[PDB]
C-alpha cells in the first residue's frame, strides 16, 4: 500500500499518494472542493486510499480515487456524480469498499458544484458527459489487477441522478465497461432535463408574480394533490400515491371564490400547477420532457422556489449558448430545441438499442423513487417503452437483462415518507440481503442468475436510519402496479402485489 504509491504507473496519471487507512476512522477531505459534499466519511473496513490526478486532454482532468479493501472479494466497483458537480461521492466509495469491492470515484472532470469550467472547455464538458466515468472504470480495473495480483471477477456500476444518467451513459455506449449497472433517478434525456428544470422559473415567474406560488401555497396544493389521488386512486391514505400514473390533478379544486384570497389558488396561479404538473412542448409541437408527478414533492423546491434554478442556467449560458449573460427570465422553446441540436457528446443518453448489453449478458436495475420532484419518475418510464418499441421487446423479455422499479414513497436517491431504504447508498440503506438491498440483488442476478422480481424497502419506527420496521414494501418493476388487498395492515408487505393485467 505504503509502496504502490511509487511501483503503480498508470497512463497519463499522477499518483498523488496512497494511505493504509483502518476499519473505524473518520477520513477527512481536507482538499475537497468548498461547495462539495461531505467533509468526511467512515470507512466500515480497512482500505489503501490512492488519490490519482488524471489528464483527459491539453485542458481537461480527472480526480480518481481507489479505496481498496483488504477484504477483497474480487469485484470492481465504480461510482458516480451529482448535479454539475464536481464531487466524488466519498459515501458512496465507502458503501462498496465496505462490502469488499474495490471501489473508484472520479470528480466528473472539474471541482466543485459549478459548471463554470465547462465555459469555453469541451474537454472539461466530455469529461462530465462520459469521459470521466469511463476513464476512471479503465483506470480502476488496471490498478485493481496491479495492487491485488488478478483481474476483477466482475464490473459493477453504482451511481444516482447525474450518476443514473452516468449508469445509462455506460449501457447505452460504453456496454462492456460492467457486468451489473445500477442507475438510480437517471438525469438522462439530460437537455430535455435542463429545458425541464428551467422551463419552471419562466411559468411561475418570480416571488410576488401573480403565476407565482409560494412554498406554503406550494403546500398546500401537495396536501390537495392526497385528497384527489391517494386514497382514491390506490385504498391507502399514507400520503404516498402508489402509481401516479392514475392521477390527473385539477387545481380548480383549490379556485379563490369571491373575495377569497387566503388558502385559494387565483387563475394564474391554476395555469402555474397545471403547467408544472404537464408536459413540455417546444417549437413545432415538438415533445420535450413529462410533466413533474403530483405528488412528488422531495426535491420540488429546488427548481420550484424563489429564484432561478442554477442547472439549468448554468448549462444555457456556459454549455448551449456560450453566453454568461444568457437570462433564466427569458427561457422558451427555443432554449429547449437548441439544447436538444447540441446535444455535447450525447449527454442526452436516450439510445434506446440495448443490444450490446443484452448481448455480452450484463444486467441493470434502473429504478426511480415516485416522490422525486427534482427528477420526474414518468421520464424513467418513457425511457423503458422507449426501449420496448426501440429493441421491439416485451416487458418479459426486457426482463432477461433490463428491470426498472417504481419506488412509492422514495425521494431523490433518499428521504420520502414511505418504505423508501432500497439500500442504493448509505443514505438510503435499508437491510443487507439480496431481497432488499438493490446492490446485492445486483450481485445476484449478474452472479447467480437471480433477477429481483420486487426490490424490497423499508421505513424504521420513526423515520430514523435504524432500528425497528415499520413499513416494508415489494417496490415493483414496471409495467406492474403495486395494488394493496383491501384487508391486511397496509404497513405489512403481504398486504400488497405487484399486477400485470393480462386479461
Ligand atoms: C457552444 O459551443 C459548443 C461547443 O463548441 C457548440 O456545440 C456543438 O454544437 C453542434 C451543433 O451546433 C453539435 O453538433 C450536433 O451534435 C448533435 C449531437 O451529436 C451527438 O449525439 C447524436 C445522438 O443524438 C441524437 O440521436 C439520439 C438517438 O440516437 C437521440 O436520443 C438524441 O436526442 C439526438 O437526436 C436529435 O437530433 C438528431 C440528429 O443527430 C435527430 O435525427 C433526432 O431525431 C433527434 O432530434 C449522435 O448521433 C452523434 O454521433 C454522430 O457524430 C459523432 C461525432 O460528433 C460521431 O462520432 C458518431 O459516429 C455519429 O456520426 C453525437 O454523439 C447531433 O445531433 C447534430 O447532428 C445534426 O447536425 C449535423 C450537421 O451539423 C448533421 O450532419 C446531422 O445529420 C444532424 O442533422 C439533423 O439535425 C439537424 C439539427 O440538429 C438538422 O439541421 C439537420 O437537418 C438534420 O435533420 C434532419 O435529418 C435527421 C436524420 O438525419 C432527422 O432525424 C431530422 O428530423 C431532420 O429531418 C450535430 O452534429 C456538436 O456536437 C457540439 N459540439 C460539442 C463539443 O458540444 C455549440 O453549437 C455552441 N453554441 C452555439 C454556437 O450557440
Ligand atoms: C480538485 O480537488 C482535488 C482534491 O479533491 C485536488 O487534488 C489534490 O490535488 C493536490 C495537487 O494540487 C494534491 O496535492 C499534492 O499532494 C502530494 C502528496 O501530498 C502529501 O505529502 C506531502 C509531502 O509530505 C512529506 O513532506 C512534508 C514537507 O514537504 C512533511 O511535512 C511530511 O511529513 C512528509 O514527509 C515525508 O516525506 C518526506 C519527503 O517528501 C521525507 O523527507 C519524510 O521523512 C517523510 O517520509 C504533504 O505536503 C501533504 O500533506 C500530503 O501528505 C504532494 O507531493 C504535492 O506537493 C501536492 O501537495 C492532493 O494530493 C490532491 N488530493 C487528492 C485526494 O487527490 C485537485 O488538485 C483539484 N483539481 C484542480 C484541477 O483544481
Ligand atoms: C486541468 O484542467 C483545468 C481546466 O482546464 C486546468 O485549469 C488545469 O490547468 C489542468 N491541470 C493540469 C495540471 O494540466
Ligand atoms: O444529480 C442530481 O441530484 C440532479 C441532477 C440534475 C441535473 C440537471 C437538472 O436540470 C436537474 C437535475
Ligand atoms: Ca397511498
Amino acid at each position: 500500500c505504503a509502496g504502490f504509491k511509487t511501483s503503480l504507473k498508470l497512463p497519463n496519471t499522477k499518483v498523488w499518494f496512497t494511505e493504509h487507512v483502518p476499519a473505524g476512522k473518520n477520513i477527512t477531505f481536507p482538499d475537497n472542493h468548498p461547495t462539495c459534499t461531505p467533509k468526511s466519511t467512515i470507512t466500515d473496513v480497512e482500505i489503501c486510499r490512492v488519490a490519482m490526478f488524471v489528464t483527459t486532454g491539453p485542458k481537461s482532468n480527472l480526480t480518481l480515487e481507489a479505496w481498496l479493501p483488504s477484504n477483497w472479494t474480487g469485484r470492481f466497483l465504480s461510482t458516480g456524480n451529482g448535479g454539475m458537480a464536481g464531487c466524488i461521492q466519498y459515501d458512496d466509495v465507502a458503501y462498496g469498499a465496505g462490502f469488499g469491492f474495490a471501489t473508484v470515484g472520479a470528480n466528473n472532470g472539474h471541482n466543485g458544484t459549478s459548471a463554470v469550467s465547462m465555459y469555453k472547455n469541451s474537454g472539461v464538458v466530455e469529461d462530465y458527459v462520459y469521459r470521466s466515468v469511463h476513464t476512471g472504470t479503465v483506470l480502476g480495473k488496471e490498478l485493481t489487477k496491479k495492487f491485488y495480483g488478478k483481474k476483477h471477477t466482475k464490473s459493477y456500476y453504482l451511481g444516482c441522478s447525474t450518476g443514473g444518467r452516468q449508469g445509462w451513459k455506460e449501457a447505452q455506449s460504453f456496454p462492456d465497461d460492467f457486468d451489473g449497472i445500477v442507475a438510480g433517478a437517471p438525469a438522462m434525456r439530460f437537455n430535455g432535463l435542463q429545458s425541464r428544470s428551467g422551463s419552471f422559473w419562466g411559468i411561475t415567474g418570480p416571488p410576488g408574480a401573480p403565476t407565482h406560488l409560494s412554498p406554503e401555497e406550494w403546500a398546500m396544493v401537495q396536501k390537495n394533490v392526497l385528497v384527489q389521488c391517494d386514497e382514491p386512486l390506490d385504498g391507502v391514505a399514507d400520503g404516498i400515491l402508489e402509481d401516479p400514473n392514475l392521477c390527473q390533478y385539477r387545481p380548480e379544486a383549490l379556485v379563490c371564490s369571491k373575495g377569497q384570497t387566503k388558502n385559494c389558488l387565483t387563475g394564474p396561479q391554476i395555469e402555474t400547477v397545471r403547467k408544472v404538473f404537464g408536459p413540455l412542448y417546444g417549437n413545432n409541437g415538438t415533445y420535450i420532457y413529462p410533466r413533474i408527478p403530483p405528488g412528488a414533492d422531495q426535491g420540488f423546491g429546488f427548481a420550484i422556489g424563489e429564484q432561478p434554478f442554477p442547472y439549468s442556467t448554468e448549462w444555457f449560458q456556459y454549455v448551449i449558448w456560450n453566453d454568461t449573460k444568457w437570462d433564466p427570465n427569458t427561457i422558451g422553446p427555443n432554449d429547449y430545441q437548441k439544447a436538444s441540436e447540441v446535444n455535447p457528446f450525447n449527454v442526452e443518453t436516450w439510445e434506446g438499442d440495448l443490444s450490446k448489453f443484452r448481448k455480452r449478458g450484463s444486467k441493470i436495475i434502473h429504478w426511480h423513487g415516485l416522490e422525486d420532484g427534482l427528477i420526474s419518475s414518468d421520464n424513467s418510464m418513457e425511457y423503458y417503452n422507449h426501449v420496448s418499441a426501440t429493441m421491439g421487446l416485451s416487458n418479459t423479455e426486457l426482463d432477461e437483462f433490463y428491470r426498472y422499479f417504481r419506488v412509492s414513497g422514495c425521494g431523490h436517491c433518499s428521504g420520502g415518507i414511505g418504505a423508501n431504504r432500497i439500500g442504493n447508498n448509505r443514505a438510503n440503506l435499508g437491510g443487507k440481503e439480496a431481497k432488499n438491498n438493490v446492490l446485492l440483488a445486483l450481485v445476484k442476478w449478474v452472479e447467480e442468475g437471480q433477477a429481483p422480481e420486487t426490490i424490497t424497502g423499508v421505513r424504521y419506527v420513526n423515520g430514523a436510519t435504524t432500528g425497528k420496521v415499520e413499513v416494508e414494501r415489494r417496490h415493483c418493476r414496471y409495467p406492474y402496479r403495486n395494488v394493496w388487498d383491501r384487508k391486511g395492515n397496509y404497513k405489512n408487505p403481504d398486504s400488497w402485489k405487484c399486477e400485470l393485467p393480462l386479461e
